[PDB]
């Protein structure tokens, strides 16, 4: 599995992007972001969203310091995450999942390995 590294010091907050995008196929999707480790795996935040501009109705949210970027801005859509108060404990991989359930499609997806490193 293909994995883009992202590096992000400790206590600040990190940008993390969906970037799925369709012209015309930005609608209704069900979305999920999960978190793995080695033997670790969450549900991050989990929910639906109209399309590209609507706010987002989220279901399942694991933990506060996650909000939802609240923007598009070219390739990074309102899925993305932010991250905030960033602990060495964060350091892991970070998936998106985005599916449109009345299509037969399968689920798109990518993946983010976050590593924390030390403050200056």
């Amino acid at each position: 599995g293909k994995a883009t590294d992202i590096y992000a010091v400790n206590g600040t907050e990190i940008l993390l992007p969906c970037t799925f995008s369709s012209c015309f196929g930005f609608e209704d999707l069900h979305f999920r972001w999960t978190y793995n480790s080695s033997d670790a795996f969450k549900i991050l935040i989990e929910g639906t969203v109209k399309n590209e501009k609507s706010d987002p109705k989220v279901t399942l949210k694991d933990d506060d310091r996650i909000t939802l970027v609240g923007s598009t801005k070219e390739k990074m859509n309102n899925i993305s995450i932010v991250l905030r108060d960033l602990e060495f404990s964060d350091t892991g991989k970070y998936t998106w999942h985005v599916k449109n359930p009345k299509e037969n499609n399968l689920q798109h997806h990518a993946t983010i390995f976050l590593q924390v490193v030390d403050r200056l």
